[PDB]
Parts: C-alpha cells; structure tokens; sequence
C-alpha cells in the first residue's frame, strides 16, 4: 500500500525526541490544523532490494496494517501514515509519561499491589490483541509506557508494533527474535511461534516487576539465550522471600517452555492471583 506522501512538516511540527531504536527515530510532534499531540515515529526504508539498513516495505506494511486494526485503551493507536523515499512516517498516539522500563529504574521493586495493577492493564491489552489473532512478539518493560508517571496507579499502553504478526494458522515460521532478556524457548530454537510466546515474555516482565531482577540475564547474549532454553531460572529466597506463593504460581505457570502447557492470555486473567540481528 502507499502513504501519503506530502511533507510531513507541512501538517506537524516537531519537538523532543521521545525515543530511539534499530529502525527508528520517535519525535513528539502537534498537528498544526488540530493542535492534537502525537508521537510521530520515523522508520529508515532499506535503499536496496539486499540492503541490511533499514526496514523492508513488506515490514513497514505489516506494522501499519496490525497499528490500523488496534482500539483499546491499552494499546497504541494509529492516527496517520506519510512517507518520502527515506522513511515512513506513522503518527501514533503519544504516551507521555515514559517507559515502564524508566519507572522501574527510579524506584526498582514494587508491592504485589502495584505489580498487579500495571499486570492487569498488561493482560487485557494482551487479551484485545490475541483476540485479533496479533501476536506482540517483543513484550518488554521499554515496550509498555505511561501515560502519566505522576499519578499512584498509571495507565499503561502496550508500544512498539515493529515485531508484531497476525497469526491466522496458529503458528507462524517467518522467524522472529526479540530481545534475548524476553523470548521464549521457542524463539531462541527457531521453532514455530504462536500467541504462546507473548505470554511467557509476560512471566519474565512480571518477575522482574515483582523483584527488580531478570529471571534468565547472563552475562552474554548467547548465555541469556541458553538460559531461557533450558529454562534456568529460580525464585531467589532474597527477592521472594515476602512475595506471596500465588504469585509465584502465577509466573511458574507462564515460564513452561512447552508452549501447548503454558498458561493462556484467557487462562491468566482467571487465574486466583488476577482474578478478582540477535547476536554479540
Ligand atoms: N507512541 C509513543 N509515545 C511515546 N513514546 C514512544 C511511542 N512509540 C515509541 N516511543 C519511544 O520510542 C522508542 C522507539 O520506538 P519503537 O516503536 O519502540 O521503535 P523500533 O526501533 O521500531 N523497535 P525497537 O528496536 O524494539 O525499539 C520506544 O522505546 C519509546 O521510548
Ligand atoms: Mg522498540
């Protein structure tokens, strides 16, 4: 599909940089006809057929064709999509109040109170987009923000559609990888992926948020990995030693690394404790 290719700043003016990663550049940005806000995400197009900078349009389309479908309070939306022979340019939905990831950084552990309501708004963002059949496949604390930080108990937007894929057989093989930290065995032994995976990323996120460790971290990326695929990792008495069993239970039932016996998005949410490129 083709965007709309006027200038950009010819609709927007832009402002701070709100993040980075491969692939793109996010800029805070205000419509000029609405005065709206927006993070306007700035994707590098590949320059040739091979090229390894950059995205492929078969990538770009696929995150805008999965960003079109999205309307969840928990979720990211997509306003509008320009391009010019460098980038795309997907104006989404701004979240200001910063990353999970930088939250957890200055004050690092929380109680089970405040672990389990961002985990809620996590799940029924999960639960809207495996009821579509979207697979996230790159769930991490940089991945969820705030919209605003200074308030008791945010609310939590799931970001970062880059990886995301609609799984219309149950599975898929087109071979994806996250971020080591995160993936499930059946991404680090290139088998094939299904919704499963985005709920083991969710065991290893409430872990961390639960103790401010990373249950599988070694010190290299090939070690984090083989970590995960053995499923090395254990309840530190000095982190858990006053965090309830169910909670435990609830991330010993998502960290399976048979994804046919893993807890489901469904069975998460009606679970007692709820229920009310990859190299060195
Ligand atoms: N809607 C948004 N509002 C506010 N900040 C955002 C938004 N989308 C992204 N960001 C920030 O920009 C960073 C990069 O955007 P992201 O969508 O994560 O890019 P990516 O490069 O394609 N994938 P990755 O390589 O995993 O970062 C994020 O980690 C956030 O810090
Ligand atoms: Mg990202």
């Amino acid at each position: 599909t083709v965007f709309r290719q006027e200038n950009v700043d010819d609709y927007y003016d832009t402002g701070e940089e709100l993040g980075s990663g491969q692939f793109a550049v996010v800029k805070k940005c205000r419509e000029k006809s609405t005065g709206l806000q927006y993070a306007a995400k700035f994707i590098k197009k590949r320059r040739t057929k091979s090229s390894r900078r950059g995205v492929s349009r078969e990538d770009i389309e696929r995150e805008v064709s999965i960003l079109k479908e999205i309307q969840h309070p928990n979720v990211i939306t997509l306003h509008e999509v320009y391009e010019n022979k460098t980038d795309v340019i997907l104006i989404l939905e701004l979240v200001a109040g910063g990353e999970l990831f930088d939250f957890l950084a200055e004050k690092e552990s929380l109680t089970e109170e405040e672990a389990t309501e961002f985990l809620k708004q996590i799940l029924n963002g999960v639960y809207y987009l495996h009821s579509l059949q979207i697979a996230h496949f790159d769930l991490k604390p940089e991945n969820i923000m705030l919209l605003d930080r200074n308030v008791p108990k945010p609310r939590i937007k799931i970001i970062d559609f880059g990886l995301a894929h609609k799984i219309d057989f149950g599975n898929e093989f087109k071979n994806i990888f996250g971020t080591p930290e995160f993936v499930a065995p059946e991404i680090v032994n290139y088998e094939p992926l299904g919704l499963e995976a985005d709920m083991w990323s969710i065991g290893v996120i409430t872990y961390i948020l639960l103790s401010g460790a990373s249950p599988f971290l070694g010190d290299t990326k090939q070690e984090t990995l083989a970590n995960v695929s053995a499923v090395n990792y254990e309840f530190e008495d000095e982190y858990f030693s006053n965090t309830s069993a169910l909670a435990k239970d609830f991330i010993r039932r998502l960290l399976v690394k048979d994804p046919k016996k893993r807890m489901t998005i469904q069975d998460s949410l009606q679970h007692p404790w709820i229920k009310p490129p990859q190299f060195e």
